[PDB]
C-alpha cells in the first residue's frame, strides 16, 4: 500500500529483522534475528541443500550458520534500495557482497518477511544477480 | 505500506501492467505491456545475455521476445502469491510454468516495478527456485 504511519506494525517489525539480519550476515551471529521467528517459522530459498521449503527454527539456524560459514568476515549490504509492504508482507530489495573464502561474491537480494504479531512467521530469498555482481 | 485506497495510482498502474505482463508470458505478444513503459525505462535480469542494467524499450522489446521465444505455447502464471508496495514500487511475488522447448520449466520469481504516473519506469527481475520445482 502506497500509506504508512506509526501504527504500520508490520513494516515496523520487518524493519527490526531486516537489522538483525544485517547483524547476522555482518558478524555470523544469527540469535537475535532467530529471536524474532516464530515457532512455525519456515523459509524458502532457491538452491542446494536448503532448496525449496524449509520448516521450523531449528533448520532456521541450520541455514543461518552455513551461509555465514563461508565468509570469514562477513556479508555487507552495500544498498537498501527498495522496501514494499501490505497488511502482512515486507520485501526488502538489497545489494551485498563480501569474500566467499576469499573470493568476491556480490549479488541483488529480495528477501520478503511475513509478520505475525511481534514476530516473523515466514522468510522467501530470491536472487537478483550472478554472484559476481550487482 | 500497510494501507490502500482507490487513489494508490501505484498499485493501480503496476497491477495492470503485470496483466500485461501475465498476458505476455501466455501469448508471446508483448506490445501491450511495452505501451506502458516509459522512454527511459531500464530493467535488471539476473543473468545471461541481459544480465545487469538494460536501458530503453527497444532493448526491453528484444528482451521479451527472447523471454517468449523457447515457450511455444507459453508460460503460465499459476499463482499471484504476494503484492507488497510502497509510494512507487510493486512488487509481485509468483509462482509460473511452461514448456521450454517442450520441457517442464516451473520457478518462484519476484518481479519489481517502478510507476510514473500512467506508465512503469523501471523492472527488476528474481529467480526464487530452481526453474524445475515452485
Amino acid at each position: 500500500g502506497m500509506m504508512t504511519h506509526y501504527s504500520d506494525n508490520t513494516l515496523k517489525v520487518a524493519h527490526q529483522g531486516f537489522e538483525f539480519f544485517t547483524q547476522g550476515l555482518a558478524t555470523g551471529e544469527w540469535q537475535k534475528f532467530l529471536d524474532m521467528l516464530t515457532e512455525d517459522f519456515t523459509f524458502w530459498f532457491p538452491m542446494g541443500e536448503f532448496h525449496g521449503l524449509n520448516v521450523g527454527k531449528e533448520r532456521a539456524k541450520e541455514f543461518f550458520t552455513y551461509v555465514s560459514e563461508s565468509f570469514h568476515t562477513g556479508i555487507q549490504i552495500s544498498s537498501l534500495d527498495r522496501v514494499t509492504s501490505n497488511e502482512t508482507t515486507v520485501v526488502f530489495e538489497f545489494r551485498d557482497e563480501g569474500l566467499f573464502l576469499g573470493k568476491p561474491y556480490k549479488n541483488r537480494v529480495a528477501v520478503s518477511f511475513d509478520v505475525r504479531g511481534d514476530k516473523i512467521c515466514s522468510y522467501r530469498e530470491y536472487f537478483g544477480s550472478d554472484g559476481k555482481s550487482n
